[PDB]
């Protein structure tokens, strides 16, 4: 039924741009839709990564590992999975693996990734992949890991045990002015209702 | 440490909008972020989203999804359901609301998260997830009734939540549909319990 007839530029950043979306509704009727997209979409099969980074010691209930950063569009501190673009030719693994080590200092071991999933799809066309990682926290590579942060990105590391995830999270929600993202608070609650 | 020192409109849309942000890094430097608004938040956040908890006795637990095409994406996608709340709405009778006009199912309130961020890189989104039983047995949702608005045309799918992941990956596969990434993160979590 349903399909884009055309994508025209209104503005254009150096980082996203916004389009005025025609398309074909399924009553045969034309509409319009205003999309956000990036500008740094190349041939990588989704825009980003997400890492859910499952941090597994002897003896240690299994961590979640986030991280808790300044967020310009927001206007605060979100606590977010370890995420970031995948550079071109990079494969979303090696993205994750290489994001997660940024961010956190650990190294991972991939356990799973997904296909390409949507960010907000009514507003943007921005993917990721979400891939599954486990550190071995016993590893002496694990032991002290330094966080190797980029030019003007500035990341703290949090690990929560995954048994008690949601709570520990409205814990620190209820402490300070803070925001939890939406994917992390959605895996929070299935954790939950498993 | 970190915050705003000032925002720059660059385009505002009926519904969109682009900001240039200005803000102070850490390091006490000033650098600037293209940050996405909404021109539509009045509320606790833009939108909702509903977790919707299908019980039907000696059947398997249901999350009910809805599929549809999302112009910005340029194709169909499966997300949980969803909208933006009215102003004056609150969170729980935005879900209530949704969940009724885009599947047709009257349901109970189990929990409400608070405001969470869908995309934060890119945009100030936010939304309350709000999780909702749906019992399937009672005859309001025999024969369930959806109202869905002008320009919306919503179909319903029902997977089994104890193989949520593993169905959603098939819908991908044999479809060509992309999976929301809150309702792929869900359905990880509930894999990765325990
Ligand atoms: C029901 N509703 C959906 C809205 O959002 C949009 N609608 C069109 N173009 C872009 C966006 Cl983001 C506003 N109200
Ligand atoms: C690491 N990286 C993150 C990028 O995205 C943006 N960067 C600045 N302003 C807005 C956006 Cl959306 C580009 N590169
Ligand atoms: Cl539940
Ligand atoms: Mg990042
Ligand atoms: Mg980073
Ligand atoms: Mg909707
Ligand atoms: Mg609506």
């Amino acid at each position: 039924k349903q399909y884009i007839i055309s994508e025209e530029l209104i503005s254009e950043g150096k980082w996203v741009k916004l389009e005025k979306t025609t398309y074909m509704d399924p009553t045969g009727k034309t509409r319009t839709w205003e999309s956000v997209k990036r500008t740094t979409r190349k041939e990588q099969t989704a825009d980003g990564v997400a890492v859910i980074p499952v941090l597994q010691r002897t003896l240690h209930y299994e961590c979640i590992v986030l991280v808790k950063q300044f967020r310009p569009p927001m206007g605060g501190y979100c606590i977010e999975f370890p995420a970031g673009l995948i550079d071109d030719g990079e494969t979303p693994e090696a993205a994750a693996l290489r994001e997660l080590e940024e961010e956190t200092g650990y190294k991972g071991d991939i356990a799973e990734c997904s296909p390409a999933v949507c960010m907000d799809p009514g507003l943007s066309n921005c993917t990721i992949h979400i891939v599954t990682v486990t550190i071995n926290g016993d590893d002496a590579e694990n032991a002290r890991p330094k966080p190797k942060p980029g030019d003007g990105e500035f990341v703290e590391v949090i690990s929560l045990p995954k048994n008690d995830l949601l709570q520990r999270l409205d814990a620190l929600v209820a402490e300070e002015h803070l925001t939890v993202d939406a994917r992390v608070y959605s895996y929070a609650l299935a954790l939950k209702h498993a």
